[PDB]
């Protein structure tokens, strides 16, 4: 099960601009300690991994993590089992992952100076957020609160700590840069699949309107929903009566519209609740963050598109978190993927 | 084919690292967006780690260590796309190892809410980064004298500029104690193994290495600082400049340098390094001293009894090496002599 041929592997860079410091840079002085003179500084590039196997078939596979993860969470799970990566070369896919600008081996735009400033210009902003492992926990569904697991989880159970470390910050990047990246990647690729996951979700919906060598989607429990401009329909707020879900993302109908042809996918675990949850915040902005998904793609669907909603617990998989793609059963949630692209034709010469 | 590669299994992992705590609480029933150090636990300056196996592996594993501001990218392919090392020793077979160490790469960065690297009033990294710019990196890389120039011999695969220097980015300031701590941690998980170590991870190499006994052999590519015994630092004369100084050397107590001398060790070097005081080029001169410093160390290393030897390529034959020469254009040459050490000391062996 965890053999693998690969015709070949590697990794390259892709995308980013360049920003530069004031003066000339003099060969002669002392290049330590650095400093901005004469400086040019490569920002929000991104790094992409790929592994091809013998005789591909289909299309290749981009696979696009979540907020605050890099391209680990497709390589193996926290407890060591094979990832998706190995799963679809082993299916005979090749397959992309990447390491968003700002994140992994993606740049971090910083320079000499405080964090993310260059001279008198906010690149970045210097204050950070971080998601700590008390709200992760909550946020993945692991359990209601920090320390206990839903019934029949699949979370793997003892590498809390593997699992956790895979998590860290995000710089403030504009998200037009980390779409811009990923749409030279499809660019140079030629047509492919993307497979995002919470973050990534909407960022993937915006590259696939940019780029029509995007032939599919699927989602894997995206955070914020897109809908056009002027057309984002009623959604209520939590059961405390005052927090909302991210605001829905607004994009032109000509580029909405976009979405109508190619199929797309959302996928969601268990443990959303079907009613008001007001002692458990993080479940109840699942609940109605899931809605809002649901409204987005019936206007999808509105436009002549083929965009479904896909509960794993109606395929017959109870316990899956927020990371179905690394839980104990991985492998047939990888296998209702490869359900997907062979009924459309993504697994296909 | 040259490209293709058989796995038995890959895969990456986090080892490594600490914890550190923010005030209070956590209420699962408040607000968790936008995120607070309250009842925050927060797990820092872990360490990521990929691993492939071949089919029969021989020998020993090899854990390759990117040097300062780089990540396994460099490991993985060259900036134009050619197989790197990772690839190339699967094929000799070897199962490989490649981190991106605390701070680096899909290592963690230590930053939480609020200013860089500031967990309320403690300070865990500085706020203040520092990073090299592309004309640094191209002296210090040793493409050619200047920015922009090559030396006429160089190895460096030419129009692909962009995506080199897009692989280097910053470090913030966690302590070298931490970073060793975690490789001496990922050596005793793995067990015997050799390090392949770059420039900044040359000095950290060692260091693990005396605190580590299943280090079994060191492979240093242009290894940025020297190590010697404490209050046993030779004199090392200044730059041509006649004011700028190499790299302190790092001094350890005797008792651990002395681990040094039980394992095969080879710091490996580039071309272009001058043999003569050169002010006109602050990091050519650099090199030349910080070439001298580490050949004093491994004579120290060998007058207690080690194994310890520097290789110049142009020696081997191999002309026009930058300070990556394992992402050169002649890169499957630098790693058959890296095939010629381990081979030599029976590292390629069961
Ligand atoms: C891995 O987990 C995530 O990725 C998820 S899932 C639910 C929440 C999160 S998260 O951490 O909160 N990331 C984000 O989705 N980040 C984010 N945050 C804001 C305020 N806006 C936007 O864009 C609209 N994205
Ligand atoms: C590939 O890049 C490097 O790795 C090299 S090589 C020559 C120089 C460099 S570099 O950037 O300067 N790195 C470091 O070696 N980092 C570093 N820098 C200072 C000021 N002090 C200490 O501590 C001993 N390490």
């Amino acid at each position: 099960k965890r053999k693998v041929v690969l015709a070949e592997q590697g990794s390259f860079y892709i995308g980013g601009r360049t920003v530069t410091g004031p003066g000339k840079f003099d060969p002669s002085k002392p290049v330590i300690r650095y400093s901005n003179e004469g400086a040019t500084f490569y920002i929000n590039q991104m790094y992409v991994n790929f592994q091809a196997p013998v005789r591909p078939r289909g299309l290749p596979l981009v696979f696009w993590h979540g907020g605050g993860l890099t391209g680990h969470i497709w390589e193996s799970t926290p407890d060591g089992r094979p990832g998706f990566q190995t799963l679809f070369v082993q299916d005979r896919h090749t397959v992309y992952t990447i390491d968003q600008p700002g994140r992994g081996r993606g740049n971090i735009p910083t320079f000499n100076g405080p964090f993310g400033q260059l001279e008198e210009e906010s690149i970045v902003n210097t204050v950070t957020g971080n998601s700590s492992k008390e709200g992760a926990w909550v946020r993945d569904r692991l359990g209601p609160a920090p320390g206990q697991f839903f019934e029949n989880s699949q979370f793997p159970r003892g590498y809390e700590d593997n699992y956790f470390k895979e998590m860290g910050f995000s710089p403030s990047i504009s998200s037009d840069e980390i779409v811009d990246a990923v749409v030279k990647l499809v660019t140079h690729i030629g047509p492919c699949v993307l497979v995002t996951h919470a973050a990534s979700g909407v960022l993937g919906m915006r590259v696939a309107t940019h780029a029509k060598n995007v032939r599919g989607i699927v989602a894997y429990e995206p955070a914020t929903s897109i809908f056009p401009k002027g057309k984002v329909p009623e959604i209520p707020p939590l059961a405390d009566k005052k927090s909302q879900i991210f605001p829905p993302f607004e994009i032109q109908e000509s580029y909405f519209k976009k979405l109508a042809k190619i199929p797309i996918q959302f996928v969601f675990g268990d443990n959303i609740p079907k009613n008001p949850k007001s002692a458990y915040w993080f479940l109840d902005w699942w609940r109605v963050t899931r809605y809002a998904h649901s409204l987005s793609l019936e206007a999808i669907n509105k436009l002549g598109g083929q965009a479904s909603l896909l509960d794993l617990p109606t395929a017959g998989l109870r316990g899956n978190t927020a990371f179905p793609f690394t839980d104990r059963n991985n492998v047939q949630v990888a296998s209702l993927l490869s359900d997907f692209l062979g009924k459309h034709g993504l697994d296909q010469n």
